[PDB]
């Protein structure tokens, strides 16, 4: 099975699987950079390696230097994480290749849910329900275009299968695909574009799935990402408030399906749009995500210990039938940022405060004396609150973010605070666009 695995992420990711590894007796290899030498997960490591200078494009994507950190270690196994190379096909093809496990899908299967148009064709395949679209790529026959647009109806949105825009008149399709189209490959290489019926309020819904190396595959409910800025998601919640049990079932098992078709392998997720009742597929990541911790909380399952177990050739080490959903999960991301201009805010921790008691988690590799760096991302921390319903949950975040003290650098627990008492949010149901909205 894994003996070593490298580490090849940073922040409060890589200390969540440092802590995997340690509770399996795995050893561990932290890869990191010149300014990542301080990180909790490096200190706590079994081995550390400077894959090179602070910037991610000489460090934590730099495919030559992490392998070469696997070969020298005799490590069996690569920890990816979220981000940097873990959608990456050709850095997973270069792993196997050189002998090692990537932790995450196969190369294969990363490249055909990596290209969307590929990954809609596999989920139409599967049974589960997609966006009324092109059902493949638009030609540059405009006649055949405009048919396929008023169809489904305007609004209609363009994507990317390898940057989107959303055509809401047939006076501005023609010229509105040739644009996405010339954006792509001389941005993404690939020239390959789709139109989807574009809906205009609806609702973010992911279902976390795992499946194994033993044809076995799981659904652990879904996440509500909706309360998000300008793509980037500020608090998350499990279950999805008004998705039932028997609806979870129905495309929960959909998507369990499809993993076994498509030889799918390890922790996974299904992005849905959801709107007026209805499912609509969208895309899919082949890797843990950062809200990962709001399902553990809601099923006791270790997603991370899973992705290690699933890596070694083990099963899942439990059914479908082992699964219920008790309670509700809230996670804020706690960033290193200004609560209104988002700007960046990094620098010297002075003093932190953690909170904690009953259903109180807090996944962070910040400690009193730690510097924010300015290289990377501005997450610091997450909270993660349970509670028997999704109103304690929310008073639980509430009283978890007035004990949380950061001194030295501005944070967004305002921005937080302000969201858990939004009567809307209280409700629940909030669609995509809303705290851009309530931040006029
Ligand atoms: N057909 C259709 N209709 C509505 C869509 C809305 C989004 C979306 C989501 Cl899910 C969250 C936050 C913003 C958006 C978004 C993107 C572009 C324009 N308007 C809204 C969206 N996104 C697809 C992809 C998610 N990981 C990022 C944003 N795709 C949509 N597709």
């Amino acid at each position: 099975m894994l003996e070593k695995v490298v580490i090849a992420n940073r922040g409060e990711i890589a200390l969540r699987i440092l802590r995997a590894c340690k509770e399996l007796g795995i050893k561990t290899v932290a890869v990191h950079s010149t300014a990542d030498r301080d990180l909790k997960h490096v200190l706590l490591a079994d081995e550390t390696i400077c894959i090179g200078p602070a910037p991610s494009a000489k460090s934590y994507l730099n495919i030559p230097a992490i392998i070469a950190a696997a070969e020298v270690t005799g490590a069996d196994a690569i920890h990816p994480g979220y981000g940097f190379l873990s959608e990456n096909a050709d850095f997973a093809e270069q792993v196997e290749r050189s002998g090692f496990t990537f932790i995450g899908p196969t190369a294969d299967v990363i490249r055909l849910m990596g290209d969307k148009v590929s990954a809609i064709k596999a989920m139409k395949k599967a049974g589960v329900p997609c966006v009324p679209g092109s059902d493949g790529p638009v030609s540059n026959d405009i006649a055949k275009n405009k048919e396929i647009a008023k169809r489904i109806g305007y609004p209609i949105i363009i994507k990317a299968s390898g940057g989107m825009r959303v055509v809401r008149s047939e006076d501005a399709l023609e010229e509105s695909i040739a644009m996405t189209k010339a954006e792509a490959k001389a941005a993404f290489n690939n020239d390959m574009v789709y139109m989807e019926k574009y809906l205009e309020n609806p609702r973010h819904v992911e279902i976390q799935v795992l499946a194994d190396t033993h044809g076995n595959a799981v659904y652990l409910a879904e996440r509500d990402c909706s309360m998000q800025r300008r793509h980037q998601k500020v608090v998350e919640e499990a279950p999805a408030p008004g998705i039932t049990e028997e609806v979870r079932r129905d495309i929960g098992s959909r998507c369990a399906n499809a993993c076994v078709e498509i030889g799918y392998r390890g922790a996974g997720t299904f992005e849905f749009l959801y709107e007026n009742g209805e499912f609509y597929f969208i895309e899919m990541n082949t890797r843990i995500q950062v809200e990962h911790p709001v399902t553990e909380m809601i099923t006791g399952v270790d997603l991370v210990k899973e992705q290690l177990r699933i890596a070694a050739g083990l099963p899942i080490s439990f059914k479908q039938e082992d699964i219920k959903v008790k309670g509700h999960a809230m996670e804020c991301r706690i960033n290193a940022e200004d609560p209104k201009t988002f700007l960046p805010s990094p620098g010297k921790v002075n003093h932190l405060h953690s909170p904690g008691g009953l259903g109180v988690r807090w996944d962070s590799h910040v400690y009193g004396g730690y510097t924010v760096p300015p290289h990377y991302d501005s997450m610091i921390a997450k909270l993660i609150t349970y509670g028997d319903t999704r109103e304690v949950a929310i008073r639980r975040m509430q009283n978890a973010l007035s004990e949380t003290i950061i001194d030295g650098i501005k944070t967004n627990i305002p921005l937080h605070e302000l969201i858990l008492e939004d009567e809307n949010f209280q409700k629940g149901g909030t669609n995509i666009h809303y705290l851009e909205k309530k931040l006029g």
